[PDB]
């Protein structure tokens, strides 16, 4: 019935705002309320994970959302973790999303992730080093090089492909986005800017892929 | 729609819809394969005509016959425009029939220059990958690279597309929107056009209102 782990590229902060005639700052704020109101709703829907991709200011929201409803996550029983090389972002950013995950790694709830500096072409050439390096040692045979082991190497290996991708702000690529991951999962996409997108608007997607 | 250097030079397609044209039309499943394979050949026409220089079909125990044989039909028209015929996926694999009759099209074609149409047969976007990782596994332990060597710029080279552009545009037909394993890796900037009809009803104009909706119209 309910998808356990829904994907989601996320833009269109900077357009909104720029339509709307009102300043960035404006459309960050919202940008971050949304996550804020989705990551709740999910949350109460029984969904499991939620992944959330920022596709200058976008670079900022994560770091920025997380210092400021930490609490808000903890108290809801929500779980922070993250995909991408975060040992590479910038040390202010770097410092709240390993605050967050510290202080969330025994939640039970909705686990909520961040794709940060992260890219689905570079996971994949990571994920073949690895395996290479093992092969080499002898650890592992040319049989066992195969796509229900592969998982074992990617980021996402302790977690479930999504069932449903969806993007915002009309357009309709990948970006490079869960190349491995999403091979079968439903695309929606929604032409609304980030700020816009809401609960009603969410299940809307939910239940196209349910009716299709 | 513009004509000039706004066409793709690679457009993939994955056909669909065969099986359900035919119960709405009131007709057994097999005359919506055939209705289909006539698509086909209207569709590799005009793209000809538009200048395409690359187009991938991915169709989603005669069944076993049906790919071999609608090549051996079809291959005198490839020849006389220009058509170049190759593949993506394990042929290796495939039934004797379908093996012959895809490498023969191969062969009759290959120094054609026009359009390179390309079939993707028994092909998996996850498979191939897989494919290309053992290679390199391979390639690795017999000392002929170095870890670093293990790069996003070479991995194409161990892909079925190593001598082919991504595609710019990936279609999809019967209004499932959802890539079903298909270029995976060779996917990751294409745009996405899923359209409603079935690939029976799927026409010239059809593909003309794609490139024109790739083109951000």
């Amino acid at each position: 019935q309910i998808p356990k782990h829904i994907a989601i590229i996320m833009d269109g902060n900077g357009r909104w705002a720029k339509q709307k005639k009102m300043p960035r700052i404006k459309g960050h704020y919202e940008g971050m309320q949304t996550v804020r109101k989705i990551t709740r709703y999910a949350s109460d829907l029984g969904v499991k994970y939620l992944t959330l991709y920022a596709f200058n200011y976008l670079m900022k929201l994560p770091g920025d959302f997380l210092n400021t409803f930490l609490p808000e996550l903890i108290e809801k029983n929500v779980k922070v973790e993250t995909i991408g090389f975060i040992d590479d972002l910038p040390d202010h950013t770097k410092k709240a999303v390993l605050e967050a995950k510290e202080k969330t790694k025994h939640n039970t709830g909705l686990t909520l992730v961040f794709a940060l500096n992260y890219g689905g072409r570079k996971e994949i050439i990571s994920a073949v080093q690895l395996i290479a390096e093992r092969y080499k040692s002898g650890e592992i045979s040319l049989d066992e090089i195969s796509e229900t082991h592969f998982n074992e190497y990617l980021f996402t290996a302790n977690m479930p492909d999504p069932e449903l991708l969806i993007r915002t702000s009309g357009e309709e690529r990948l970006s490079n986005f869960l190349i491995w991951q999403c091979s079968y999962s439903e695309f929606v996409f929604i032409d609304e800017f980030w700020p816009d997108f809401n609960e009603e608007s969410l299940a809307q997607c939910i239940s196209i892929y349910q009716n299709r």
